[PDB]
Formats: structure tokens, C-alpha cells, sequence
């Protein structure tokens, strides 16, 4: 559970919305999939 990237961690391809880092720039728009359309999903704001 807690922290632990060994090496692999800092992509290219990070989201803007969310801030999830991508190895590869397709991953991370077909992941950006639920931030478009569907309401948007993780932490925003208190
Ligand atoms: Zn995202």
C-alpha cells in the first residue's frame, strides 16, 4: 500500500486531471477516457 516505484515512475505521458503517469502517450489518453464524458472521477478539491 504505501509507496514504492522502483524505477519506473516518471512517464512522458501524465495525465492532467488526474496525474497518472504513462510509460506510453496512447496509454494515457485511452485512460483519459473516463475523465472525458462520464463525470470525472479521483481527488478534485476539499
Ligand atoms: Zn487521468
Amino acid at each position: 500500500g504505501s509507496s514504492g516505484s522502483s524505477g519506473t515512475g516518471e512517464k512522458p505521458y501524465k495525465c492532467d486531471v488526474c496525474h497518472k503517469s504513462f510509460r506510453y502517450g496512447s496509454s494515457l489518453t485511452v485512460h483519459q477516457r473516463i475523465h472525458t464524458g462520464e463525470k470525472p472521477s479521483g481527488p478534485s478539491s476539499g
